[PDB]
């Protein structure tokens, strides 16, 4: 069974646990630094939406990131920098009919679903100072330990 | 299957994928038509750390963020939309194979991404693709678009 669901918050996630995120229609789904070397939001796209530059408001930060959806799938694009002063990259997207995402800390490393439903899979950057990463969550979450990464990977996929 | 050509600069014809088959090059494929769309593959080897490379795309020197925790092979698909951007990571082909694709086809420049076997295709869009011109640095196959599976099963199973 599944441990929540729980409400919108900011807090340091636990190791060895993945949070699988449940929004509805947010733009920033979720926001992890740990102010050193690790800064990956997670934003929503909808289905059908034309290359346009959008406005997220990311750990305070106004960017303007452009962003495309020709699929009627929902997609997560996974934005990424190691320094405090870069820019953003777009360093992966989940392509998703389920609406369901993946944070995960473990091992020296911030892990995250991506590909194409329903064949999503795993991956992970990395840093030095996991024990301070800390996330707000704009989303409805639950709470899934990594020996059941088997059902959050059906989730994620299947839903 | 019609090939293998010698890397080249030219206008590829509309309705057929050019199938790409690189060996080290870092830059695969650059394409553009000089004013609405700019795409670049990039060739980023296995078990890459995180780290700043530079690349010449279009003549211009670029600094770019990879990375690549895989056995695979990443083409990252470089892209822009006006000549004064900088450049966004737009799309990921994870590939044991070392094979791409591009093709111009309605209206739209076609790519593959995802992970192979499952890679899928998807399109930037262009008000004018016919001046889309690609600068090929990797031996290359053309496969018309009526044999798209073929292409697919290419690029997926090599």
């Amino acid at each position: 069974v599944l441990d929540g669901p729980y409400q919108p918050t900011n807090f340091k996630p636990p190791n060895d646990y993945w949070i699988l995120l449940n929004p509805t229609n947010q733009q920033v789904v979720l926001e992890g630094t740990n102010k050193t070397d690790i800064w990956v939001a997670l934003l929503l796209v909808e289905p059908n939406v034309t290359n346009q530059s959008r406005q997220y408001t990311l750990f305070g930060e106004t960017k303007q990131i452009t962003v495309e959806n020709n699929t009627n799938k929902w997609k997560f694009f996974e934005m990424f920098r190691s320094n405090v002063s870069a820019e953003f990259q777009h360093k992966r997207t989940l392509t998703s009919d389920t609406k369901l995402a993946g944070f995960m800390k473990f091992y020296n490393s911030v892990w995250t679903f991506h590909g194409e439903t329903p064949h999503a899979t795993t991956d992970y950057s990395s840093t030095s100072n996991l024990s301070e990463v800390e996330t707000v969550i704009h989303v409805e979450f639950y709470i899934i330990p990594r020996s059941q990464e088997s059902k959050c990977s059906e989730y994620i996929n299947t839903g």
